[PDB]
């Protein structure tokens, strides 16, 4: 069985990284032909020696954007919105602004014209300040020309998706998306009954950190989930057809690529690579420059189905937490790495690659 070699492989990938980045706790979940394998390391909380388990809740940060994309997928396949809709079509308070000339697709894929990585400090979690921010916003770049990774960009995408469905974003996620995907350990707001499972996050000098409120936090970076639940989400992405048709279609909608930057094809939330690919190249696709700097896009003649021999991934970080997810449809392989430190993306990719590559090499013919 390929499973027989997993424990040694995962320990080897994980433990050196945990040591070098002083990571208090880390959970791995791997799906091999739909069968889950869990590896838990260290402490969810140092103050009270609570061990990480597959049910420990971590902040997954921007991995939340794949859930947001799924809600948007559902809106799209229910004909509540279309990707070439003007943004202001779904929020009348934006009519007259730059959002008259920006598409939903632009927002979704960070190409609206240089919406920043995060809202300025001064924008509070308040409909009217958010509205006013977008009403006064002026672009850096022409739309559809430059990718600049952006919470306010895809955050507005998610918010407008919710508006097209006629319900608050948080309500749709909690009452329709999470249940559709069979996720009972996944939260935007961790309830009373589950607080005991919420890991502590650790920042510089081991400052304890859990994510605070912010504008469009639910849409951009607000999910808390367990390694076991996030692997259920990954398995739903590997086999959407196992869901009821509306939700199967919603997931398929997130697996469509619109443009390339270097080796990376941008989907809705998901970012995709050809598989196999080299470690160095996967790291560069997930680099600090990819996250922080503008990049010229190579637009595709037509949206590409992100299927077959490809790797789809998303990193996610908060002040206290560092997550990574990946799946490879042509290997029926899913992977989740959740940690309670924000440690470098390159190290997350190192772990994931050791695992993916290790499994790849058992499937060779001897001599
Ligand atoms: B991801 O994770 O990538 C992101 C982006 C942007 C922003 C954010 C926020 C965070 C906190 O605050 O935590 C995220």
């Amino acid at each position: 069985a390929p499973a027989d070699r997993l424990k040694a492989l995962v320990d080897a990938a994980v433990q050196p990284v945990m040591k070098a980045n002083d990571i208090p706790g880390l959970a791995v979940a791997i799906s091999l032909k739909g069968e889950p394998h869990y590896f838990s390391y260290g402490l969810a909380s140092k103050e009270d020696g609570r061990r990480v388990t597959p049910e420990t809740l971590f902040e997954i940060g921007s991995v939340s954007k794949t859930f947001t994309a799924t809600l948007a997928g559902y809106a799209l396949t229910q004909d509540k919105m279309r990707l070439d809709d003007r943004a202001s079509q779904h929020w009348p308070a934006l009519q007259g602004s730059r959002f008259d000339g920006i598409s939903l697709l632009d927002l979704a894929t960070y190409t609206a014209g240089g919406l920043p990585l995060q809202f300025p400090d001064s924008v509070q979690k308040d409909q009217a300040q958010i509205r006013d921010y977008y009403r006064q916003w002026q672009p850096t770049y022409a739309p559809g020309s430059q990718r600049l990774y952006s919470n306010p960009s895809i955050g507005l995408f998610g918010y407008l998706a919710a508006r097209s469905l006629g319900q608050p974003f948080e309500r749709l996620m909690e009452q329709q998306v999470f249940p559709a995907l069979g996720l009972e350990q996944t939260h935007l707001d961790v309830p009373e009954a589950a607080l005991a499972q919420y890991a502590q996050g650790y920042g510089k000098d081991d400052r304890p950190l859990r994510v605070g409120p912010g504008p469009l936090d639910a849409e951009g970076y607000g999910v808390k989930t367990s390694a076991a639940d996030l692997l259920r989400f990954v398995d739903a992405n590997l086999h959407p057809e196992r869901l009821d048709r509306p939700w199967a279609q919603a997931l398929d909608a997130t697996h469509r690529g619109y443009y390339k930057v270097g080796d990376m094809t941008q989907g809705l939330g998901w970012e995709a690579y050809d598989w196999p690919i080299s470690l160095k190249r996967l790291q560069a696709g997930n680099s600090t420059p990819m996250a922080l700097q503008p990049h010229r896009i190579a637009r595709l003649p037509a949206p590409q189905a992100l299927e077959g021999q490809r790797l789809l991934n998303k990193t996610g970080s908060t002040n206290g937490f560092g997550a990574y997810v990946a799946f490879v449809p042509g290997r029926d392989l899913g992977l989740v790495i959740l940690a309670n430190r924000n440690y470098p993306n390159a190290e997350r990719v190192k772990i994931a690659y050791a695992i993916l590559s290790g499994l790849e090499q058992q499937g060779k013919v001897p001599l």
